[PDB]
Order: structure tokens, then C-alpha cells, then sequence
């Protein structure tokens, strides 16, 4: 075998609508619980990414 592999840029695009998602989550909840979680969840989208998806 030989050579190498990385590439791997690897971050960003935007959640800007997926900020909208947060501040989404910031008005209801009552409970926010849920609301900031998600809106964490949502905020992952490198690795972290893929991470908050467990």
C-alpha cells in the first residue's frame, strides 16, 4: 500500500435557519429542557456534529 488520505476540511456551512431554530427553541419552553437541547442538537450541525447526534 502507499500514499495518504486527509483532505478533510472540515467545518462551518451555516445554521442560519437553524439559528432560527435556537432562538425558536428560546421562545416557547416553558420547559426549556427540550427547546435548548435541541437547538444544541441542531447548533453541532465537524465532529461535533456527527457527536450531538447520539
Amino acid at each position: 500500500n502507499k500514499e495518504m488520505d486527509d483532505v478533510k476540511v472540515a467545518s462551518k456551512k451555516l445554521p442560519v435557519n437553524q439559528m432560527v431554530l435556537k432562538n425558536a427553541w428560546d421562545c416557547s419552553q416553558q420547559r426549556t429542557k427540550e427547546d435548548w437541547q435541541e437547538w444544541i442538537r441542531r447548533l453541532s450541525i465537524e465532529s461535533s456534529s456527527h457527536a450531538l447526534r447520539a
